């Protein structure tokens, strides 16, 4: 309910949202992504699509389907786009286009505005009617595999507009409008809502973690781009200087390979808790983020990382990988610290665990920074502004 957000962002931002919604209230809007049960894109749309409807926008949300072979091709496309590395069999491109065709037939695409989320459904623009097509990129495309990019740019160049999470992901090899809209957290979502101390305490104890002693938390998949092995290395280095400290890695199911290496890297320290929760364990993530003393998101590559703003909103200082969208959330020395190695991560863990007053000041700065920049009302407003801008130029 948009009324409830005045508490956080004030009345001017809400009036502005109603004003923009009035101008759009008889456009048909379709969002297309690749999972409804999944990660950050799903978490955003589950909150954002309902807010659009409540403003009287005709907004729908459809999910492409595929074989695991399709999702093997798109995972590798994802890693090649972010790392600039890999060998891509020519068969991958043929698998991709086939599942574009299959999905086009199963999805009505005749809307005034079509948002395509990330590379997986990007090839649906082949089957575009009229209307305004916007490619919403959530990942780091600053320095990609030239063959995968060259290919996807074949499709991207046919869109009317493009949204990236930070300006640094804008391509000078594209002439269509490129708009930087950071993602956001919904402060009223189960992930972010206040919890009674009782519920936090229950969930922490349930996983055998001691809330009498400091908790270092990373929330992330057991995936190379989140560097769980590096995170354990950071903790191992800090542990010598903060012996009572605990690490919680809060994961969600080649992924088993990384998890195994993570178990091996942890082989020795018994204050390491490598958890695996079902993906929709929102209240458990909430509870762990609230129980944390310091949060890490030590990513190698990261489009944005909602886990950062989630932690900052709960007044937790974040130690973040010095990459992509983490940099606009983690203001070095103010809301957290940016690090390029496990060694610097360890250095800043020890600093924060030993400097309570500085931790809490960072926590306050963190919440205020999210309040001004990364609440769902901010993303919703800029989203409505992009639609108005791009529809009026056809
Ligand atoms: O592209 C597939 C991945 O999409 C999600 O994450 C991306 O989008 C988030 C919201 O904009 C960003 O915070 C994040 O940095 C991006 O990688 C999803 O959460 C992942 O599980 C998928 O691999």
């Amino acid at each position: 309910m948009i009324e409830r957000y005045v508490e956080f962002v004030g009345e001017h931002e809400i009036d502005a949202i109603f004003k923009y919604a009035e101008k759009l209230k008889d456009l048909s809007i379709l969002h297309v992504n690749s999972t409804a049960a999944g990660g950050g894109v799903a978490e955003i749309l589950h909150r954002l699509v309902p807010l659009m409807r409540e403003l009287g926008l005709n907004a729908e949300w459809k999910v492409i389907r595929g074989s695991q072979d399709f999702f093997t091709v798109t995972k590798s496309f994802h890693n090649a786009l972010q790392t600039g590395k890999g060998e891509i069999p020519d068969e991958y491109f043929k698998i991709y286009d086939e599942w574009q065709e299959i999905n086009a037939g199963e999805i009505p695409l005749d809307y005034d505005v079509v948002f395509i989320h990330d590379p997986q459904p990007a090839g649906l623009v082949k089957y575009r009617k009229k209307g305004t097509w916007i490619w919403r990129c959530h990942i780091d495309i600053s320095n990609p595999h030239p063959k995968v990019w060259g290919f996807l740019r074949g499709y991207i160049s046919k869109y009317d507009g493009m949204i990236v999470s930070i300006p640094e992901f804008a391509r000078d090899d594209l002439d269509i409008p490129q708009i930087a809209i950071p993602p956001s957290i919904d402060p009223l979502s189960p992930k972010n809502m206040p919890l009674p101390q009782t519920t936090v305490d229950r969930i922490v104890d349930k996983f055998g973690v001691d809330r009498e002693r400091p908790i270092i938390l990373q929330v992330s998949r057991y995936d190379r781009a989140k560097d769980p092995v590096g995170v354990i290395e950071s903790f191992r280095l800090a542990k010598r200087h903060v012996p009572d400290a605990q690490l919680v890695y809060l994961g969600s199911p080649e992924g088993e390979v990384v998890y195994r290496e993570t178990v091996e890297a942890a082989r020795g320290e018994k204050d390491v808790h490598l958890l695996m929760l079902p993906p929709n364990s929102h209240v458990e993530v909430n509870a762990f983020q609230r129980a944390a003393t310091v949060v890490m998101q030590k990513s190698i590559k990261e489009g944005f990382g909602l886990t950062v703003s989630e932690a900052l909103w709960k007044r937790k200082p974040v130690i973040g990988g010095n990459t992509g969208g983490i940099r606009i959330q983690v203001i070095n020395g103010v809301t957290g610290f940016l690090v390029d190695s496990p060694k610097a991560a360890a250095y800043y863990l020890v600093y924060l665990l030993k400097n309570k007053k500085v931790r809490e000041e960072m926590g306050e700065a963190g919440r205020d920074h999210v309040r001004r920049n990364f609440l769902i009302t901010q993303q919703l407003r800029r989203y409505l502004m992009a639609i108005l801008y791009l529809t009026k130029r056809h």
